[PDB]
DNA sequence: AGGTAGACTCGGAC
DNA sequence: GTCCGAGCTAC
């Protein structure tokens, strides 16, 4: 799920679990559990707690319980569902939170790639994986000035900068390529080479790109196809270790 | 110093 | 057998 999808998950899941009390936690793939390191401690501590809220930070879900917060990252294919304990589990179900009402919050992930961390609520923000997370891209805390400051200080490409979770929260590969296209900026450009004008324009398109989604791609995955603005074939290379898509005419 | 790159996690699709 | 996407170790 992308940031906008996580926000949608956050919004839709909350009513389905709020006020429910955990009676058991069943773990079928312990490696998903990152903190406490022992999956048996993770399960034990959550038993008896009631779900009070669900927040989002970047692509992280933060389940707020009585004492603890469960911080959950789904990566690409992780999915939550609420369903009856009487019915068979779906394939690739790795963790199940059983509620006293006979319902379950189930975490599936064919890729077994997601993570869960549990800490006392008051500690979650200063521990992994939330520690160091940059500002929400739709927040005033993410400004052209902030972006400019990170850009000047680094030798990395502008794409590498935008992919940095400490720079801005949860801006994935797709939105990075799309935003840079809309801003007219090549992804391989050194971040420090961007003019003030370019920094402003980039900030503006990041917000619009991700803002529009929280309510049709120009370049991502469209390599070999015509640019939608100028008809030039979209190209794909590797930048910052990622598949990178761009129009060599629109972007400079 | 810490910025930065690399290792590492996984399995569906070539 | 090799790729790839997000987010602790060691130069
Ligand atoms: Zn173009």
């Amino acid at each position: 799920p992308q940031l906008p999808e996580v926000e949608t998950i956050r919004r839709t899941l909350l009513p389905l679990i709020v006020g429910k009390t955990i009676e058991d936690v069943r773990i079928f793939w312990p490696n998903i559990i990152r903190h406490p390191r022992d999956s048996e401690a993770f399960a034990a501590r959550m038993i008896g707690q009631t779900v009070r809220g669900l927040e989002r930070r970047g692509k992280f879900l933060k389940f707020l319980l009585d004492r603890d917060a469960l911080i959950s990252h789904l990566r690409a294919e992780g999915r939550y569902a609420v369903a009856s304990a009487l019915e068979p589990l779906e394939p690739h179900t790795h963790v199940v939170f059983c509620f006293t009402d006979g319902s379950e919050l189930r975490y599936r992930d064919v890729r077994k790639f997601g993570t869960m961390h549990v800490y006392a609520k008051e500690e979650a923000d200063r521990r992994p994986p939330l520690a160091e997370l940059g500002p929400e891209p739709l927040s005033p805390a993410f400004s052209p000035a902030v972006l400019a400051e990170r850009a000047v200080k680094t030798k990395r490409s502008v794409k590498a900068l935008l992919l940095d979770c400490t720079v801005v929260a949860g801006f994935g590969n797709i939105y990075v390529d799309e935003s840079l296209f809309r801003a007219g900026i090549l992804p391989g450009r050194p971040a420090a080479s961007l003019s003030s004008k370019e920094i402003e324009r980039l900030h503006e398109e990041m917000v619009a790109t991700i803002g529009e989604a929280v309510m049709h791609l120009y370049v991502y995955g469209r390599q070999g196809n015509p640019c939608k603005r100028c008809g030039t074939p979209i190209e794909k290379t590797v930048v910052a270790g990622r598949g990178t898509h761009y129009c060599p005419r629109c972007q400079r």
